[PDB]
């Protein structure tokens, strides 16, 4: 109900202690399309964490984390499943919505941005974030919306790890924030879309395969399949291996290390082990399998999982698959 | 005046720092009735005090404190006077209204309840208070209302102290609260009613008479007349007598004690002495008369008035009458 | 055939920064919508025990704040028609569900579940494929918040049909752990007031957590050389008198308590301390009113 | 308004030569027709505890023989509109109730009671003028019988409406007697499973008589120097295991028993023998199912 | 269901200068309108005893003079719907009542009471909140008069429904006083022909006052060393023969008398004089006809 | 109670190596309630020390109990549904011999094997024709000593995700 505000003459503006909006589940609509099907739907992305210094994407350094492609589950938790089934996609309507979850007492800037080039570097300064053509800025306690005008180019879901992603993605969503304080988030981000899918195909596959010749270099790798991680997410240095799954959800991992010896498997950052972890160590080679739940929020100093005190690490081959916790290993 | 709220898109909800509503005096309306008269009126009840643990009726342990009967001045400060004059009553409309008197910063639950059985025990747990058919729950800073649908049974004003009150009362109002903090009340409770009175009669009487044979038992009593107190309100134990008038207002008291000796009369809880207190002590018997003002809010450890250091207490006979402070004794 | 309508309190939502589903309780059926499930139906179970089958006609979950307007975060309310599906782990998954609602902790919220026409069995405690005996499961979540003071309370309001009068299932829960075998695991029979993880039995302490609001009568019999003190430093308060019998080798305590239902990870609903050589815990918990509390 | 339909067992009629009412129990209104009276409504009470008010719509009492066709006697089943009226003692009186039914002990019989339109209060708040909150009282009488072979069983069958959901009244009964003060008298709260006379504390014995059919959970706490044996020598069998804690000064027993309800004047439902210096009895009884019986 | 219409005599109104309610009888329910109340229903009680509940359909009180036109003052007739309300003490209070009528002692008068639709219980003798079992109370008053000769007679005329045939309540009254304990107080059972104050037991005399018109059969058994004479110097006359048995320690008298019903403060209905060491009075009074009087 | 019956086909009195014909399903199917992805993983767990038969299977049902043979110093796993699968198998056993692909499946890319005293682990992805074989499993592990436990994870996937040499 509307109330009268004490001490205001007509046409005044007021600041309340907090602003909100109810969000309700809405089942996806299926619509007529040039291709196989058009889906009109709405998905939660992430919560904007507060930071004093300017940070983008809650601190995730991966370029194109929220690349607009149906096969990117960092942006589409559900559409990923749908992407599996088709070759090509076209976004028809695209908008990003910000709902504050903090009081009007909270300081800071929340910027919701879209960059047409999904491979462009993340901005770091206040001039940069303000200079995007497709931008929307607000106080963290205010509602906001960014409408991205779509084109009519069909693109491939990148299920073959295209190197020049920009040509298969419809740009990238990103958000930035500064001059905030406290432990709790500013507000929530949603994507609302209308998307067409073109060509039915065999399921693309939910597995990610990572392979690094550490003996060649502690950096670089081959990554095939779903892009749950990027190269920089796997740290192999100084007798430690750290793997950062900075996309939320549940994942099955099998990691096989070519190394003389290894120490403990620790879960000391954004993830928790689910059920039992299966570890087999030998002279020259080790293997670990387990399934974890990740909050997906990036951590500077503590990986999703780490392997400690590792000696003469020559090679990392690993397999990561989004899955159900039901499938965890037993004690 | 209505103001625009900064940072809200259309259809948002907002929390202000505080919500209120003006209350104004409205003289009672008198209306056509099957009986003698129908009164449409509105009366203040009490203020909901905050408490962490679940408390009902600001801590008053008396079952049916807010029993719905026109002769109960705990619920009807004014209708009590009107009840004096008639035999029978019927409520036609009945509603209870909560106005917050605290900011939207205050925590807790305020529950306004009605139990059709006025003799039912007070609830103590969160499941119980939530399970009443006629309930209304809110945050302490929000408005609330409970509408009780009336029946068309006539009942007697209980002016002869019916033992099975449920058959003469139209249930009982009660309120409960939990997870609150601070010294100040959450909000105010009003009763709004339409009530018919049936049969003109000689004034019922404003006096309450209490009599306990302490020599028989320190508990139990005979109470006749207006029910300002219940048995448990008069404590007679361990060389102390404590009387708890846990209904607000001004009362004339005459208390006559059969006891060898008594000490001091103290006013150390919810009441203040008005004018002078008249005390007469002898060997074997004492008498005190005075008039007090009571806030009526129950106190666990300090009675409305107490008599200390009392020896071989055999009998308490007392008379309590709601009255005017004008009638207090002189120095 | 027998038509019941009611509204009843479920649980208070504790604030949390990270996502927390069902106040941190990990179990998959916690709030399966079946009238036997006293964790969801705090009031209805008392009737459910007398009948064989149920069908919900109307069903909605309500959230009423008990916190201040300056509390941050969100409270999600959620219904999955598959009562065996795993709990969601991240906030985005919650939005994948068809039937959910989400709001500020300081705002009232509601979630209406559209009911079907199928009858299902009242007892689900034997049943393995519980989805076939439950009308889905309710879940709640919260994130982006802070504080010890609960955000608000959840309630269920429904119109339900019951079908066949039966011998009463009873309102008592019986717990049994052979602690000499293991400090975890147990046989629990009757109503689900507690689950294994709710009885902590370690380091010379016994704590039991009744994380369902109400008033209960308990009797714990302890196989142990000696025990120390019974304490109530958590979500429950002793009602009336506690009756304690201690001997060399065995102890029995019986009392009625009043639980707030809200889980506390530091202090149990009741605890018994300085417990020496605990071999066995056997216990009885029964929802009741405070009128039957023991006297001093 | 909630409409309940059910039929349930009350008590067995024991043979008697002289005219005896209600198997010799002298309590007026023992079978008062109020759904919270568990002596009459062995099943309904479970549902009754959830509501404030009741109204019977249909009400009938049946007698079904369990004796042979050569058994002599009269079985009379009766209803008195006033639940506070004295029990009859004479053969003119028992035949003079408006609502009557008479038969040989080997013949089935039915008594229909035409219901009225008055709502009455359910809750036991120790109403003094019980007649004003009961729908009369059922009673039975018998004469000209011989031996101890029960003639047959009594059942009640009915349609009731219930009105106002409320906090549960509970299914617990608690009994407290200060034997220090007197061997008779007590405080009893909650469900009326037992009256004062049903608990016997004399001559170094404790007998409790649960003379209402069903399965019950009992926990009893004795203030006494020492106690002998728990025995089940009367109308009840122990179900599963009995948990016993003895110490000097106090002891506690818990167990589930299964009672026939048939009164035995020489053997109690359960007894504890060789009890030395009994000071106090505090006990808790609760109707339940056999599933919650303690384990071996 | 059973529909009775009748008119019957209640009491004669004695003149009084000061206000006198109910001929000076102080008791609050004296004329409670309940068919069991033989002080009001001198005739109806004989039927009331056979039924459980009543409802008045028409009800009026009549006053017919028996005095002369030169008698001063007024006779008030009065109905309070609350049968537990105190008697009025001053004339002005009488006029506060909604249902009263007032006239000269030499004039016929009537008071019509509008009846309701509610059924209430025939026995009120157990009941504590008697207003819930009575259809109010009748009262009469007189003031501003003089003389020993009664002003006129009061009558009740009604149409009443009775509901359930029951075992007879009986027409006998049993009185019992342990005079060795106290010269006042008593146990009285059955019909209310007398109340405690009606049996005077002091100074070596026994007087009993039957201040309800009719013919009665009495039996008094006296625990006393010796007794003197039975006399009838008040409102009653011996009918037929008096049967007197005297012994050392105990006496029994049985006789039927005819009472005018009008109270006499100097002479009782019957008296027994020169009574030595009275320990106990036990007595039986039964309304009857004169045909059963004892013979010489 | 969750399936709409079962399709099945039977045949007799045939000869030769080649198939008779092809089977298609044609359907119209409604889906009711959107939900988070169910998961593509199958998890198999057998306490061989308890019994050589029986197991816990959670997730997608690519295999049934009888498809995993653990007896006589051999482990055989039969994936008798066509397609490509990622496998991680962890064996509690003193020692193991060779991993062989001798039935209806072919190894894709490289197979990763780690053996120790008391425990072994193998990961690889295979292509299965899914046609059942009586005597040669999809993959087998030979000469296995004191097999106590099999825990395994099977996921339908793309061959693109195979391990490198
Ligand atoms: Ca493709
Ligand atoms: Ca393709
Ligand atoms: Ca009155
Ligand atoms: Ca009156
Ligand atoms: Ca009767
Ligand atoms: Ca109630
Ligand atoms: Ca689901």
């Amino acid at each position: 109900n509307i109330s009268y505000t004490e001490g205001a003459k007509p046409g005044a503006i007021s600041a309340p202690v907090a602003i909100s909006r109810r969000v309700a589940g809405m089942k996806p609509r299926f619509v007529r399309s040039e291709g196989s099907v058009k889906i009109v739907h709405r998905e939660f992305i992430a919560s904007v964490l507060p930071s004093n210094d300017l940070t983008v994407n809650n601190g995730d350094v991966n370029i194109g984390k929220y690349r607009v492609n149906p096969s990117n589950n960092a942006l589409f938790t559900w559409l990923q499943g749908q992407a599996q089934l088709y070759d090509m996609y076209r976004f028809t309507r695209l908008r990003f919505t910000y709902i504050p979850t903090t009081g009007s007492t909270s300081t800071g800037r929340v910027s919701i941005l879209w960059d047409r080039d999904s491979q462009d570097p993340l901005p770091i300064d206040r001039a940069a974030i303000s200079s995007y053509a497709h931008y929307a800025d607000s106080a963290p306690w205010a509602e906001n919306v960014l409408v991205v005008p779509c084109d009519n180019t069909w693109r491939y879901m990148n299920d073959t790890n295209a190197v020049d992603r920009k040509l298969v993605d419809f740009g990238q969503f990103l958000f930035a924030t500064y001059s905030g304080a406290g432990a709790t988030a500013h507000g929530d981000l949603y994507v609302e879309y209308a998307v067409e899918f073109k060509d039915p195909q065999p399921i693309a596959g939910m597995v990610c395969m990572f392979d690094r010749l550490v003996s060649f270099s502690e950096v670089g790798s081959t990554i095939k399949g779903v892009n749950y991680i990027a190269d920089r997410d796997v740290i192999t240095t100084g007798g430690n291996i750290g793997v950062n799954i900075n996309i939320p959800g549940t994942y099955l991992v099998t990691i096989v290390l070519n190394a003389t010896s290894i120490g403990s498997l620790t879960f000391t950052g954004n993830s928790k082990l689910v059920g039992n972890s299966l570890n087999v160590t030998s002279s020259g080679a080790s293997a670990l399998t387990f399934t974890l739940n990740s909050t997906g929020v990036p951590n500077s100093s503590n990986s999703s999982f780490s392997v400690g005190t590792v000696v003469a690490l020559t090679r990392v081959r690993m397999t990561i698959t989004r899955c159900s916790p039901e499938t965890a290993y037993l004690a």
